[PDB]
DNA sequence: TTTTTTGCCCGGG
DNA sequence: CTGTGAGCTTAGCGTTAGAGTAGGTTTTTTT
């Protein structure tokens, strides 16, 4: 029965599973795969805890369908991190049968067009983008299957409502062609009260189970007392350690199980709070070792390899990590460089680290199981802790093979107790659409996009079809205004020129501003703020410097950071007129910055909303300029107050926004603006090729400078030590694009001073000085390397 | 001796000469080829009257050397019309031997890279341009021969001094290398004085003849009395058909030779005076036949075919050609189209036209003999006629031995008789080099080109090698201020950033602006303006429309027309609000336009020297904007005060200026601005697409408005007659680049009106109405073709 | 109160 | 928005910011 070898897998995949793990399925998996019609081809929704073999029940369906029918699966995952991990995992299983597995995730994408793949594993908005493009190609018939994780995100508005739109399009196009399942939807979720509604919407079969291989003792600590689920008072605890201001004994709650050689995962409200607790915990591991209780075992021979591997990173070994990592204490949050996450994840996954204070980043996207989970408060960011967040936090408790029973302890004040009791006793709110109009309110951005994305694809081009599409949404299940809201959208789309009216009844056609908003996969709420920037550049584009191209290209964010408007006003005042003119043409204005330094965010009329959206995008441009200007990432974080983890997210985004907005300007037909961006797409790439890595040892070589030496002479630093200073000076003078020292007639001097100060090679040296000093540096580097 | 077959020509060329020419040389041709060292590879400078077989000597020397030395030869010719004719001759002559003959002239380029050619037939600046690039590619060793026509041109300031700069380079690059010739030079110089000096400068043989196949009977008329050049009276004239319509009775002097039934040619100081006087003469041939020496034999059947060929002209038959051409009278201007000029010449070349009136456009650039030449006055323009122009006029008398003698008649009133006679009794002034200076004067721009070009090409870079170059000039040869002239050049080229000074004498290197000058082959004095326009565009470029890029690629002229400043000032206010913004950024201003309306004469400081060039260029940009906007030339002429010759020169020059300024911008490193210009150069062309030609012809559709139909549905006229009006309406809506109809916030209402106007057609049709009308015209005219 | 003339790399079948 | 303990700093008791997350066509290969 449960032994997987009986299920008829091809031996290569069976042997790969035998290598990867258990040969026998859990009983719930055998039931769920033996519902009456899921194997026939009917859609499915199911739920199991994250500790269960959740994805196996999809993988065996994928393996069957892609082998039994020569059609292409589309595996939709909530985050790039889990998408990358699942890509490599699934590649390892199927590759010996010849299934081509590749993914759309972050900046990475398949080296071949979708028609060559067999299983595309991708993030949600990559999948919706691919669905839009499959519609534009009308090649949708290729799509065999959609596998959806976290289907309970149907109601999440920041991201997730895309899952309504995406599944609705597949239903509608199937129903449009209908009026043996063409596209099977397999939807994985946490258990919901109305899960059978989602299953009924998807016409799906249903399974859900409480089964988990490792059981969880949930609890709330209040005072000394620990209450089990159903508030059974199982235990009282007394402080094994006495610590100044550890009024909750949070260190002792760690130490108690550290005495048992078991690890602790400690979720906190914020990054600052994680650093403070990783500091405090490491100080007590130090004190216990210094005042030398049971002994503490560390295997520091391994921690020195981890901590040296951190020292190699251009971040440097962070001042907190210097203190904590030697003791097996770490911290983990999205302020860390991706490599620092992967190092600290790996060190905790092997258990070299024993305590890891973390934000929600270890709740979603990072599967670090632990014996004991702790949640430092019921309040997060002044919210009550979300019930979905809590039940995803505690799902980390228990380690499959290393441990027998999982433990979790919420820490709660006596006055807060009702909130903790609610978190344990409560259950997830019923999932409900974002399409639903609130009774008296303006129609929602999810509905506006949901209507635009069919019209622009040439699907449901007449309004009677739009009512037929609305009847496919999950909203049309949640209600059992449904007609009147649709014609309130087309008014908004018409009066913003996303679509055109045509008589005969009527037919609606996409404008270029339609096709651009669709095929760049921007949101309609963004392409107004982008178009008001792109079109205003057509009226006067500064070509002598990058800042205006960066303002068009820089990612849209709201509150990318807390912004110091006063330092931004001090910064804007300092800009060169070469660049301050770009601020004027963009519309940055002293009358607006003066308000934003003097007072609150302006009340948002459409004018004041636009003028606010301009400045936050400009501030993000000045950061993004400094990144390409090779200003030290240590300096940038002083200058703008962001931190190194945000910068890598900005680098990841700006490299993509250059690509989107090129397609946006292409679809508008503004080909003369496209080329000015399609060239800049070559320069938003921040990692050097190995060509310069030797030359980059020379302190006077910016990569922009090493670029011309290697292009001119293939130089090894030995060659730069051999080179004649006169040849370097001429190579330097033939490196920079020509910019006069001459003042032209009716110029202001500041506009040419900034042409002169832009040619000195650091302010900085003149080339006659630099070309001597760089040969003297190179010959010193050479003799230091040869010894 | 003189029988050509004895000279050892290859039979293919010999038979081609037997076909095209005659089997014998003239006496002077043999005597010159028998100059002992010439056939050994000595340089030669020779003269023969232009009606003799001047070029046969040069052609025979090329043919021999390319067979024997087997090195590539460069044939330099004064004008593109002369170059094209001599290209087809040399190609048709040599190609049966397999000599790869092609050339560089006008917008033309050879079908393969230079090294593929055996002969390059070339205009002066395509040759001096080529010589610069052979030095950059260091292929100078390839150049085995240079052959030069009109070597007397060295004294022109506007042009042709390049023929000193080129030959001085070849001399210097020989003598510096050497201290059987490295290059053989053959120069033709039309019987100058000081011709021994030119021969001595090139270290060449001197050869001269006055031989003519038919003698020139010069004469001069005052009153009724005609005098020989010796001022003997030859005749008193009898003005048959006496009329007050010509107070000098030149109509009778034309009719006289017309009674001899031979062609006559008349040179006139002005287009309108030419155009008037052709009408006057034609109405007397009308008067003869309407009254009826015999009447003029008209052969009207051929003239009606010629006149129908003018009716077939895209610009239609000129009403003045309706008057004159049926009588065998025509006129000839730079103001005609080039097609009309070629047609009218050909009709005269076949002798169908028997009288032709011209400006100097028949002095130089073409050779069409006429038995009698008439010169209307000793005064041409505001000044006495140049004796060089007189000789090239009267040289037209020899009808290729189809007639036994040639005639010339200078005509004047009783005043200035001596200054008239001085054209007959005078001879060419001494040739000289415009590299010469006054003491109270700047070093001339032709010297600045010389001493710049050596530096930038990477030759003679040392401060003493330039004085070694100057010793090879024809200036220095003529002198056997000049020592300071080279130092004045280097100071001027430093202050204009064309060169860089490096220490340890000193060694000078090109800037990018140096190499950009030479690579574009612009003048230094032009490049100060073409750069300042580009440098100003970098500070704020209007991508919104075509006008601001046209201002950069607008051909730069002095007085390409008189500018009717009041009509231009009216045409300035009529510019749309976006185009009136371009006028701000380039610096067009009412405070200058109104001042040119107020008064023609202005003083000029450096500000005013730029301001004139800005406006004179901008006015020419407006003409280009209309020409790409498909405005009818019938309007443009009347709108700007322009004619169909000036327009045609501006089209043919603009296609080259967008070429040069790509290569100018590319090598300044402004690769963003380069790609805009390189993109726009793909639009700045005026040919007709093969497949669209009939579609644009029949339906009266603008080229892009038809092209998108062929792109969107491949319609022929027979298919557009079937097109659905709603489908065409949707195409008409989405064919254009997106211009939003909505006003933005923070925008002038007078600005958005433009963007909504741009989508209208012309009148002022809606897209609905145009999409109806276009289908009606297609389906109606389909029937008119089928009937 | 007014004459004629020239420059550039690159693609095509 | 909501909240609270962290933050500022000389001292020893003043004053508040605060989670994580993502979209593009061409292109893959070197001096």
């Amino acid at each position: 029965k449960l032994l997987l070898a009986n299920w008829g897998l091809p031996k290569a995949v069976l042997e790969k599973y035998h290598s990867f793990g258990v040969k026998k399925m859990f009983e719930w998996q055998a039931e769920c795969l033996l519902l009456g019609q899921v194997l026939e081809g009917k859609n499915l929704v199911y739920s199991a805890p994250t500790s269960a073999g959740k994805t196996l029940v999809a993988e065996l369906l994928i393996l069957k369908r892609v082998l039994e029918m020569r059609k292409k699966a589309l595996f939709i995952l909530p985050f790039v991190s889990v998408a990358k991990e699942k890509k490599y995992y699934l590649q390892s299983l199927f590759q010996e049968v010849g299934i081509k597995v590749d993914g759309y995730m972050g900046s990475t994408s398949p080296s071949r067009h979708f028609s060559s793949l067999d299983i595309a594993v991708c993030t949600i908005e990559r999948a919706n983008g691919l669905i839009n493009r499959l519609i534009e190609e009308n090649k949708m018939d290729l799509l065999g299957m959609v596998v959806v994780d976290e289907l309970h995100m149907l109601g999440d508005s920041h991201r997730g409502y895309l899952l309504e739109l995406l599944l609705t399009k597949i239903c509608y196009i199937t129903r449009k062609s209908a009026s043996s399942n063409a596209v099977q939807i397999v939807g994985m979720s946490a258990t919901l009260p109305n899960l059978e509604l989602v299953a009924s919407w998807l016409n799906a079969e249903l399974y859900h189970t409480d089964f988990r291989p490792v059981p969880l003792l949930e609890s709330v600590k209040v005072g000394n007392s620990i209450y089990d689920s159903s508030m059974k008072l199982v235990r009282e605890f007394e402080p094994m350690l006495q610590v100044k201001g550890d009024e909750d004994h949070v260190v002792s709650l760690c130490y108690e199980t550290i005495c048992d050689n078991h690890s602790v995962l400690l979720f906190c409200p914020s990054k600052k709070w994680c650093e403070k607790l990783a500091d405090i915990i490491a100080r007590e591991f130090y004190n216990l070792h210094h005042q030398a209780c049971p002994p503490v075992i560390l295997e520091q021979k391994e921690l020195l390899e981890v901590m040296d591997q951190l020292r190699r990173l251009p971040s440097g070994l962070d001042s907190v990590l210097q203190k904590t990592v030697p003791w097996g204490v770490a911290f983990h949050h999205a302020g860390l460089t991706f490599e620092e996450r992967d190092i600290i994840e790996g060190a905790f996954r092997q258990g070299l680290i024993r305590v890891l204070a973390a934000t929600s980043t270890l709740s979603s996207g990072v599967n670090l199981p632990a014996r004991r989970v702790i949640i430092r408060t019921p309040i997060f960011g002044g919210r009550p802790l979300d019930i979905l967040t809590y039940k995803q936090m505690v799902g980390r408790a228990g380690r499959k093979g290393v441990d027998t029973v999982g433990e979790s302890i919420l820490i709660c004040k006596n006055s807060e107790k009702s909130k903790g009791i609610a978190l344990l006793q409560g259950s997830l709110k019923p999932v409900r659409s974002c399409l639903q109009r609130r009774e008296g309110e303006e129609v929602t951005g999810s509905m506006i996009r949901a209507i635009l994305e069919i019209i622009v694809g040439g699907v449901a081009s007449t309004s009677q079809d739009m009512h037929t599409y609305a009847a496919c949404t999950f909203l049309a299940a949640s209600m059992k205004v449904q007609l009147g809201a649709i014609e309130a959208c087309v008014m908004w789309l018409l009066e913003n020129e996303f679509i055109q009216s045509t008589e005969a009844g009527k037919v609606y056609h996409p404008t270029h501003l339609g096709s651009a908003t669709l095929s760049s996969s921007l949101s309609p709420a963004d392409t107004l703020d982008i178009f008001a920037d792109l079109q205003r550049a057509m009226k006067g584009f500064v070509l002598e410097n990058d800042l205006h191209i960066l303002y068009l290209v820089t990612p849209m964010f709201e509150d990318w950071t807390t912004i110091d408007w006063y330092r931004f006003f001090c910064l804007w005042e300092k800009l060169p007129t070469s660049m301050k003119r770009v601020a004027e043409l963009v519309g940055v204005e002293e009358g607006f910055l003066a308000r934003c330094v003097k007072g609150k965010v302006v009340a948002r009329t459409e004018r004041q909303h636009r003028q606010m959206a301009i400045h936050k995008r400009f501030f993000t441009s000045l950061v993004l300029l400094d990144l390409i200007s090779e200003v030290p990432l240590r300096e940038i974080n002083q200058k703008y107050g962001c931190n190194r983890g945000q910068i890598q997210s900005l680098q990841q985004s700006a490299a993509v926004y250059a690509g989107m907005i090129t397609v946006f300007s292409n679809r508008l037909g503004w080909h003369n603006m496209e080329l000015l961006l399609s060239q800049f797409q070559k320069r938003l790439t921040f990692g050097i090729q190995r060509e310069l890595c030797d030359l980059v040892r020379v302190s006077l070589l910016n990569a922009q400078r090493a670029r011309v030496l290697y292009a001119s002479g293939f130089h090894t630093v030995a060659d730069l030590a051999r080179a004649n200073i006169v040849e370097v000076e001429v190579i330097l003078k033939n490196a920079v694009p020509f910019k006069s020292a001459r003042k032209a007639v009716d110029e202001e001097e500041e506009a040419v001073e900034e042409r002169r100060n832009m040619r000195t090679i650091w302010k900085g040296l003149t080339e006659r000085e630099a070309a001597a000093l760089i040969v003297e540096e190179a010959r010193m580097i050479l003799q230091q390397d040869l010894v």
